[PDB]
């Protein structure tokens, strides 16, 4: 039995590109985390605080994601090495610029996971590209949640009264199509 | 004991026009269900959550209204023909038409219902007639509902924030005047 | 952030060619539903009411996998193009050669969606090849199902009191091998 | 205020021989019912349980059918005559013959009700009409229920063990297609 980087029994190697690419992605997820912190905070300055509720929870899921990878590193008895995190964007002109760079976030976030995919296809890697799998899933259904939370927003057209109705949707945990 | 058409006994014989007229207005039913699975997904593209709930429903019970016809035919000892479907209209440029145009899809099912009733009423069908007379009743609530409906999303004159208001109250199922 | 083609906010653009292919597999998911109505009625006309009962499920459940179909587009941003709906075949010699064509049925709707899920591998959309993995294994299911009840009322060998014995298991909801 | 010929306030008028085509329809429910009786009988003595339950029960139900109407004739202020009843039939070759004995005589129930309601239309009795309307209901689904124990007798092609396999299913209360 071989031990592995991190110091645990060895199921099976794993490249060290495709390795330096998950603890890449956990940096995404971390990222993603404390932007939706930021877009909490911007929609509580305004006392929008169905999407501050929103945000918030979005932050502690995001950080879970982050987490949920680290553990998969562990299980592969590799390395784990959590890295700087750089600052948020914390101005908006808008709640619907808002909307937009958190829909662009992500996407991209599903962007970094289909680059990790495609590594590990390379490398036949098929524990990874099975654990990624339900992690794609969910970003389909978080895809189509946020284009849903942007596009009502970009319904109201900048009117108060419209943006009021939608934050006590938000309020209420009316986050999706359903 | 004679056998009827679709080979069960046949308690009596049904006017061959009459059965072709039932077996049109399936695919009336048929077609007004696809129709409203149309509108639900227009519906949906617009983040309109509530109406594509709604509509996603009307298209299952148009079906089984569908079906409800099929098993008076078997009940007939007639055979069904179950016919090639059209394709929906798909596109509108505002709720509003789209509303008018699912009112219309009501209405002129009511209008099969009733040429039906009056072939059978020509031929002394009084178990079609029978038949239909609560179908009727319940064409009738529809087309008070579509109305309500339809003349509700005009009175919002377009404005979104009228039309977020309506659109939460049909996702909550209140979708009649009670 | 870019538009998709039905409008909403686009997390990655889809190669036209898969779009179409998506497209048309729901025809063939709608298609298999009202093939399974039409041998819900043959089975009425017969006095099978277990096996009428169990197509008529059926035939709710294809119609549901389809509406699951147009939900992925509306999740991808993408237009969804429902089509014309042919007739289904509405005659067969006996149960066993309706089973038979049955059992084709679902077997043709798994290639239906195999030939997708290579054209998006292709196109290295992992979107797609996890949304549709979970509908291959249902349809392992259906068919490992499928050719139970095929294969049960081939067993038979056109007894009719075998066959009254199937009947009324279906019609209890004994339909697979448990 | 104007008595009845039974005695009691009179609403409206009825025309002596649609009054004659009600007492007369009262005979054949009473016919039915006793026919009815001779058919469980004719069950029981050949071991037919299952079917001496369900036609115990059709003799009952339609002795409740013919009641029904002598209520209607009290509520019309109209008197009821009482008729002699014929023995029924009481001899058969098979459960077949029997079995399609009995759909007949629904179906000529059904048609005695029709000759009542086409005289109430002659003479514009929307009372009539209206009293009857659920019993044409009522009747269509007792030919199709006969018409589906017939059918499935039939297919037993005289195999004991199918018609005891049907009998088992009636004495559970499967009557039906369901
Ligand atoms: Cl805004
Ligand atoms: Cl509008
Ligand atoms: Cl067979
Ligand atoms: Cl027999
Ligand atoms: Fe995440
Ligand atoms: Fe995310
Ligand atoms: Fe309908
Ligand atoms: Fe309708
Ligand atoms: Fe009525
Ligand atoms: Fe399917
Ligand atoms: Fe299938
Ligand atoms: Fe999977
Ligand atoms: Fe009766
Ligand atoms: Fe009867």
């Amino acid at each position: 039995v071989a031990q592995g980087p991190n110091g645990r029994a060895l199921a099976e190697s794993m490249n060290p590109d495709l390795l330096s690419a998950i603890q890449q992605h956990i940096s995404i997820e971390r990222y993603a985390s404390v932007t939706y912190l930021a877009m909490s905070i911007w929609c509580a300055e305004r006392e929008l605080a169905g999407f501050y509720q929103f945000f918030d929870g979005e932050a502690k899921a995001e950080q879970s994601h982050a987490v949920h990878f680290t553990q998969y590193l562990i299980a592969r008895s590799q390395s784990n090495d959590l890295q700087t995190l750089d600052a948020p964007r914390q101005n908006w002109d808008s709640l619907a610029s808002l909307m937009a760079t958190a829909f662009q976030m992500e996407a991209d976030t599903t962007s970094s996971i289909q680059s990790v995919y495609a590594l590990a296809e390379r490398n036949s890697d098929t524990r990874t590209t099975v654990f990624l799998d339900p992690l794609i899933e969910a970003q389909i259904q978080s895809e189509d949640q946020f284009a849903y939370l942007l596009g009502r927003v970009k319904f109201a057209n900048g009117d108060p009264t419209a943006l009021l109705v939608i934050d006590n949707e938000l309020r209420a945990g009316q986050t999706q199509r359903g």
